[PDB]
């Protein structure tokens, strides 16, 4: 639940930028999924996420395939859906999504909202949880995204780090 090292952000207002998009969704659906994902965490912590359209942000979001400059190369369809880096500089906090996945804003494989939510947990300093019902569980498992309210274990996790 608590990323080893207890890494966390010192600023409460973090900027993020969607650097690019996946052809499978309009920029809007991606935008929406990403904003809602940050909102899941902001409603359970003091963190406030602000979107910028160009420039460098605290949290860069991007869809890449295979090798993409951080040597945690993606692996084509399925398997690794995405990853993020713990609070830090440059790549720290950034979230990368495998561009070769079947991204969607709905429930089928793979719901971008849910994955982004999960990755942002990492972006904020959360490690994986052993609770199968937790968003930070190691494996992707769809949950009703509509009224989807951050699982309690994840709330405990983020609260433990930021209060
Ligand atoms: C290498 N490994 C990346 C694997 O790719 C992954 C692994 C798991 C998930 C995931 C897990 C639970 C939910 C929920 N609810 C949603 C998405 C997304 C990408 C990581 O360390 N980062 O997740
Ligand atoms: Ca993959
Ligand atoms: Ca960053
Ligand atoms: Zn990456
Ligand atoms: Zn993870």
């Amino acid at each position: 639940m608590l990323t080893p090292g207890n890494p966390k952000w010192e600023r409460t207002n973090l900027t993020y930028r969607i650097r690019n998009y996946t052809p499978q969704l309009s920029e809007a659906e991606v935008e929406r999924a990403i904003k809602d994902a940050f909102e899941l965490w902001s409603v359970a912590s003091p963190l406030i996420f602000t979107r910028i359209s160009q420039g460098e942000a605290d949290i860069n979001i991007a869809f890449y395939q295979r090798d993409h400059g951080d040597n945690s190369p993606f692996d084509g369809p399925n398997g690794i859906l995405a990853h993020a880096f713990q609070p830090g500089q440059g790549i720290g906090g950034d979230a990368h999504f495998d561009a070769e996945e079947t991204w969607t804003n709905t429930s089928a494989n793979y719901n971008l909202f849910l994955v982004a939510a999960h990755e942002f947990g990492h972006s904020l300093g959360l490690a994986h949880s052993s609770d199968p019902g937790a968003l930070m569980y190691p494996n992707y498992a769809f949950r009703e995204t509509s009224n989807y309210s951050l699982p309690q274990d994840d709330i405990d996790g983020i609260q433990a780090i930021y209060g």
